[PDB]
């Protein structure tokens, strides 16, 4: 224990925000443990990868070129501008060559390697230059590809540190409630509570006992021994203990493992401190709540015995084979009765070849019935039809739900997983890191897994790294849990890694203080203060002196460098929160531009929110992309940084709807239909540049109403609407009456020229991307209904209930045919027109008037 190994830990821990090794939280060594579990897969992993590859992160796609991609390329060839000082040489190219035969064939035409200009990002390693990211960016945005040839990053920087009975007890199960201590009670005294005891299984509870009702009071004692109904020899590994406590209503709960993680029965006295109510993924965490002052907490005797240890395991009638395909066809929101379940069951074997079954069938087991556990494992024993089967991402997450808490059945799926090239774990990082909250164990299959592509790619680590210590700085329920999986991250990504987290740490810190400082300038109005505005720009000096960092990538944008701070520039919004808006330079001399990149960070929203809902849409945007269609979405940066607070990228060039209505028109709701459009103009003189600023909006315009009204949220004001001076529309703060599917204003009509309600050239335009991106979606109906439901799960601070989740399903039409489809979509259009601004007009009311 040197000075060298604690000063380590020291700044790791100030990395991830909360000390790892702190143990003044724990009723037993599981955290320990993982910690010191996960070592050997790091190391396996830091070893393994190739620390070139692994320096530049090259990110590449082994998919094929969208229709819409296809058709941008001439034949087979395509331009890079390649820059050595300031000068230039465009060289047509073969689409299909790697990065070496360019180089080469650029050395016979005019140690090093082709960067993207004013980027982080490397063109490198054996790829067709079209399967590059960066080029299908270009290609469909119509710009030239600028590379600067530059030497390679010397490996060395990514520098690693220095490195006894059995089943048999055919007794019950029991518990002894003590009593529950509560050093304060609620104002509307007078009250009752009682202890409730679930045996508890992948959100099924197996087994219940209660207590008898008592008067609330600072000090509730029972000293009662509940017995519960199952055997001992028929707990699961995974199974909690949950305590929970109602109130004359729940209220406090909290969580234990029965089975440890070295396969033992929980035993001996515990005093654990409970969580209190204001359903979800909270419920189910193992983590006991640190706040031991003010925290409700419980007593209780488990049964001491010696050792109790879990042993580790070594053709039908067509009208009924008819009955089950109709079960196995039904989608992840629909029940499943007793009959439905033990039909399921008796033709394991036969459910067991078709592997959109395995979410129902496992469902339909018994886990309270050892022996029936068994039969599972043997019958996954054999998984041939399974392990050959095409990876299935919504068939996967299924398993990784809440519903299934068995070890083997979670680590099949994530079996699945280990087949995603990194750009579609990427697409899937966000929710594969809220899905390690509905593991029994700190240790597992999934987690080793994240752990794995993190260490192995920078680009993901750089993500993975940022979703959790998003979740470690404001959830107390799993932060240790992430906490340990972030340092055995940080212990393996490299030295020069850590350090940019660490530029990027201080930058934000730094800059909250400041977000916050502000906004306690003025609470409750409206009124940027002359003086506020000179107050800000005078922080943002003290800090830029010789403080705040030079430079930082941007959490969003990894690929970007910000260098220092454009003060002039910034400023502090005229909103209610008072978001704070910054511009700075880019550190990378070789940028093709002088434009700035600019951050907004804000005080007040839930944006873990919007982090969520903008993930499900990049997840959209790809799912059109194997449809061949282009929505035009953008879903800008955002990261959560802490409880309420969080960065958010700056777009460049764009407005609110809202704003272009306020200066045409005023203060007041009589909108005007044609403000759009008398603004798109005056933003694009040139003719061919307006005549595409409004293809672009009737695209992005189309995508936006078909995701946001397959999320539930297409019904929102004006102000949270915003629009590019090239036409790009794009919603924005996802943080007894009128309603309407989404939002398609008669000024967005204007803007596709039909005034009244007559169809249009662009109007049918329109009408057919959208039919055909809603369309396009169902055929994913089950991928998104699991990403909806998990999302409500991990991301709702509130608790969630199936009427909540059920809503996607009615808004895709489940069991619905692609025709009455089109339809119902077709419909909802309708409800737009035939309300006009009265949803905006109500919406004004509220929002603006305090009505
Ligand atoms: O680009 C912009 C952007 O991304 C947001 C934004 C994103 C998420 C939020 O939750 C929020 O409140 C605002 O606002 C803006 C506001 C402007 O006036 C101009 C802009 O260019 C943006």
């Amino acid at each position: 224990a040197s000075e060298e190994t604690l000063a380590f830990q020291r700044q790791l821990n100030a990395l991830i925000g909360y000390d790892v090794t702190d143990v003044s939280n724990v009723h037993d060594d599981e955290l320990e443990f993982t910690r010191r579990r996960l070592v050997t897969p790091r190391m396996a992993e830091v070893a393994g990868r190739d620390p070139k590859l692994y320096a530049m992160h090259p990110w590449v796609t082994s998919k094929p070129l969208p229709e819409y991609l296809l058709k941008k390329i001439t034949n087979n060839c395509v331009f890079i501008v390649i820059h050595r000082s300031t000068t230039s040489q465009t060289i047509k190219v073969s689409a299909d060559d790697t990065p070496g035969t360019i180089l080469q064939s650029f050395f016979t035409k005019m140690d090093f390697v082709l960067r993207v200009c004013g980027r982080d990002e490397y063109l490198v390693g054996e790829t067709p230059i079209k399967n590059f990211q960066w080029v299908r960016q270009c290609l469909k945005n119509g710009e030239e590809i600028h590379l600067v040839l530059d030497t390679p990053p010397d490996p060395a920087l990514d520098e690693v540190r220095k490195e006894v009975s059995l089943w048999d007890c055919d007794r019950k199960f029991r518990v002894k409630i003590r009593g529950i201590d509560i050093p304060v009670l609620p104002r509307t005294a007078d009250l009752t509570v009682f202890v409730e005891a679930n045996i508890q299984y992948g959100q099924q509870v197996l087994c219940q006992r209660r207590t008898s009702p008592k008067p609330f009071t600072e000090e509730v004692l029972w000293n009662v021994w509940l017995e519960f109904s199952i055997k001992i020899k028929d707990l699961p590994k995974g199974a909690l203990l949950n305590l929970q406590i109602y109130c004359g209503q729940l209220l406090y709960y909290v969580n234990l493992l029965l089975i440890d993680h070295r396969f033992l029965l929980r035993h001996g006295e515990y005093v654990l401190h409970m969580w209190q109510l204001s359903f979800n993924a909270d419920k189910l965490t193992s983590a006991t709540n640190p706040d031991k002052e003010n925290s409700m907490s419980i007593s209780i005797l488990l049964d001491n015995y010696c050792h109790p240890i879990a042993l580790p395991k070594h053709e039908m009638p067509n009208q009924l084979r008819k009955q089950l395909e109709a079960i196995i066809a039904t989608d992840p929101l629909n029940p499943l009765t007793a009959e439905d379940k033990e039909l399921l069951w008796h033709f394991r074997y036969e459910s067991l070849k078709d592997p959109k079954a395995y979410p129902k069938l496992f469902s339909s087991v018994k886990w309270g019935q050892q022996e029936i556990v068994a039969k599972t494992y043997q019958l996954l024993a054999k998984r041939e039809v399974w392990d050959q089967s095409a990876l299935d991402v919504g068939l996967t997450m299924q398993l990784l739900d809440c519903n299934f808490s068995d070890e083997n059945v979670r680590a099949i799926a994530v079996q699945k997983l280990e087949s995603l090239e990194d750009d579609d774990v990427l697409h899937y990082l966000l929710q594969l890191v809220q899905a390690v909250k509905f593991e029994p164990y700190h240790d597992s299959a999934l987690a080793r897994f994240l752990l794995k592509r993190g260490l192995r790619n920078k680009r993901i680590g750089h993500f993975l790294f940022w979703f959790l210590r998003s979740e470690i700085a404001q959830s107390r329920h799993y932060q240790q849990r992430f906490a340990v999986i972030l340092e055995a991250y940080l212990r393996g990504c490299g030295t020069a890694m850590l350090h940019d987290f660490t530029q990027q740490v201080q930058v934000i810190d730094m800059l909250q203080k400041v977000t916050i400082d502000i906004k306690s300038l003025s609470a409750e109005k409206y009124d940027v203060s002359s003086q506020v505005i000179s107050q800000l720009k005078q922080k943002l000096e003290n800090l830029q002196n010789l403080n705040l960092p030079q430079s930082f990538r941007v959490p969003y944008d990894p690929g970007l460098k910000a260098g220092a701070l454009v003060i002039e520039k910034c400023k502090v919004m005229a909103s209610k929160k008072k978001p704070l808006w910054l511009e700075f330079k880019c550190a990378d001399p070789t940028a093709l531009s002088n434009e700035t990149i600019g951050i907004i960070f804000k005080h007040g929203d839930d944006l873990r929110q919007d982090m969520l809902i903008l993930q499900i849409l990049r997840i959209m945007e790809s799912i059109w992309e194997t449809e061949s269609l282009d929505l035009c979405l953008l879903p800008y940066g955002c990261i959560s940084t802490g409880d309420k607070i969080g960065m958010i990228e700056i777009v460049k060039d764009a407005t609110t709807i809202a704003k272009i209505q306020q200066s045409t028109v005023g203060n007041t709701g009589a909108f005007k239909d044609e403000v759009l459009s008398h603004w798109l103009k005056e933003k694009c003189p040139i003719e061919e540049k307006f005549q595409a600023a409004v293809e672009r909006f009737v695209y992005s315009c189309a995508g936006y109403c078909v995701a946001t009204f397959v999320l539930g949220i297409g019904d929102r004001h004006n102000d949270n609407i915003m629009i590019s001076e090239t036409g790009n529309l794009f919603h924005i703060d996802f943080g007894n009456k009128e309603r309407v599917p989404f939002v398609l204003t008669p000024d967005f009509l204007f803007v596709m020229g039909t005034s009244g309600k007559k169809t249009s050239l662009h109007f049918q335009k329109f009408q057919d991307v959208c039919v055909k991106a809603y369309l396009a979606l169902r055929h994913h109906t089950n991928l998104l209904i699991i990403l909806f439901s998990m999302m409500l799960m991990t991301g709702m601070p509130q608790l969630t209930s199936k009427e909540d989740i059920e809503y996607i399903r009615d808004a895709l039409t489940v069991g619905k045919s692609e025709e009455d489809a089109k339809k119902y979509f077709l419909d909802q259009i309708e409800v737009c027109r035939d309300k006009g601004w009265t949803v905006q007009f109500n919406w004004f009311l509220h929002l603006v008037l305090g009505i």
